[PDB]
């Protein structure tokens, strides 16, 4: 990558000047350079450059895509004295943690808290059920209830999540990976209103992040859901607002994945100790979390010095409120299956181009038994043979890629088949949002001619395979 300094990949909603700030004194104290980017996509761009031994020194994202990158042996183990490790909290120490090892420096406690306008809306609505009603009137006037990024699982989720919604079940001390919980009656019940929000028009099914955060920083909407990251913007707006707990829904509290701003370094770097010094003496500190947070704040602070500073904020204490009601993210490889499956599944739902029965169903088994990649002009489709969970393997012929003129190579091991498909033969559907093109085909299993009656349980499963680049 290169020797004698510092590459870093932060998120682009992440407050990245004012890192690259903490990297100007770690410069100035040290000689070494410091180049903090933030590339779209880089959570999945890591593993494909640090897999050829290249990509950043350190890498930002929340913990939850963490686990997949030490297993896949992206990350090099993170060794902190004792003092230092009791600087931070124990619960952020956990976040960072994967199979016995420490992979990543926690940075800050990240959860979605319902922001709203106190001029449009001095007394907000503790219910979901509220909303439509509120929205009627605020349409009277020329404005909208509730605008939020619908096209990432993160936001929809906790709504998802509120009835009995969830990732994968913990238990026995670990998390069953078949095990996919957005596929119950209390996933359903929450897309269901999501969904019915966007058939009465309530919301918008192509509202994304920036048309959301345009929408309550002009004062066009009265809500919006989104975390501490965004603040920034909204303090430079001028828009009079409070930062509150999410709606419930049911009677119950929305269940926000609870996620951790983490820092890894990089197994292929050569700069692993400069990476250590950086992150432990410079930004976990007082003053280089200031300088983070003065940019974008970054919610609870992993930093205990520095978060008892912060803690009498009202924002902070409603993003915690919030971080209490919801789930800490697991970490485990199987986390970005997950969340592909959802994303296609709500998008799908909301369009109204499936039903949030099927599109659920198939989510459980995309999370469960597939993994999809997006190359360049070509398309990766990992299929888990035992298909169901039965322990009957499928057959490689069974399965089905798109239509007839999609002719993959398919690959078997032992455990699962692999599609490798070129995306222009293999799309049956290709589609624009705002900011992406999207590809869409289908993966099929059907063992037929089945040799006996059909009891139950179909073979028969489809699944949506999709791919979206930004435009
Ligand atoms: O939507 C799926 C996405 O959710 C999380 O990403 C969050 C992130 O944690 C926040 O810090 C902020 O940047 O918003 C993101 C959602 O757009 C998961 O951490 C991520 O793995 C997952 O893809
Ligand atoms: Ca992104
Ligand atoms: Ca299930
Ligand atoms: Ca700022």
């Amino acid at each position: 990558t290169e020797e004698g300094k510092l590459v870093i990949w932060i998120n682009g909603d992440k407050g990245y000047n004012g890192l690259a700030e903490v990297g100007k004194k770690f410069e100035k104290d040290t000689g070494i350079k410091v180049t903090v980017e933030h590339p779209d996509k880089l959570e999945e761009k890591f593993p494909q450059v640090a897999a050829t031994g290249d990509g950043p020194d350190i890498i930002f994202w929340a913990h939850d895509r963490f686990g997949g990158y030490a297993q896949s042996g992206l990350l090099a183990e993170i060794t902190p004295d004792k003092a230092f490790q009791d600087k931070l909290y124990p619960f952020t120490w956990d976040a960072v943690r994967y199979n016995g090892k420490l992979i990543a420096y926690p940075i800050a406690v990240e959860a979605l808290s319902l922001i709203y306008n106190k001029d449009l809306l001095p007394n907000p609505p503790k219910t979901w059920e509220e909303i439509p009603a509120l929205d009627k009137e605020l349409k009277a006037k020329g404005k909208s209830a509730l605008m939020f990024n619908l096209q990432e699982p993160y936001f929809t989720w906790p709504l998802i999540a509120a009835d009995g919604g969830y990732a994968f079940k913990y238990e026995n001390g670990k998390y069953d990976i078949k095990d996919v919980g957005v596929d119950n009656a209390g996933a359903k019940a929450g897309l269901t209103f999501l969904v019915d929000l966007i058939k009465n028009k309530h919301m918008n099914a192509d509202t994304d992040y920036s048309i959301a955060e345009a929408a309550f920083n002009k004062g066009e909407t009265a809500m919006t859901i989104n975390g501490p990251w965004a603040w920034s913007n909204i303090d430079t707006s001028k828009v009079n607002y409070g930062v509150t707990v999410l709606p419930t829904f049911k009677g119950q509290p929305s269940k926000p994945f609870v996620g951790v701003l983490s820092a890894g370094i990089n197994a292929a770097s050569p700069n692993k100790e400069l990476a250590k010094e950086f992150l432990e003496n410079y930004l976990l500190t007082d003053e280089g979390l200031e300088a983070v947070n003065k940019d974008k704040p970054l919610g609870a602070v992993a930093l205990k010095s520095y978060e008892e500073e912060l803690a009498k904020d009202p924002r902070i204490a409603a993003t915690m409120e919030n971080a209490q009601k919801g789930e800490i993210m697991p970490n485990i490889p199987q986390m970005s299956a997950f969340w592909y499956a959802v994303r296609t599944a709500v998008i799908n739902a909301a369009s109204g181009r499936q039903t949030v029965d099927a599109a659920l169903a198939a989510a459980q088994t995309n999370a469960a038994a597939v993994k999809v990649e997006c190359l360049e002009a070509e398309l990766v489709v990992t299929v888990s043979r035992d298909l169901f969970g039965t322990g009957k393997l499928v057959q490689p012929g069974d399965l089905t890629l798109g239509s007839e003129g999609c002719q993959p190579r398919v690959s078997v091991d032992t455990d699962v088949v692999r599609f490798n498909a070129q995306l222009h033969e293999c799309s049956s559907r290709v589609q624009m949002t705002k900011d992406a093109l999207v590809y869409s085909t289908f993966l099929l299993h059907d063992p037929r001619p089945v040799s006996g009656l059909s009891i139950l349980r179909t073979n028969r499963v489809e699944v949506p395979i999709e791919c979206r680049y930004p435009r």
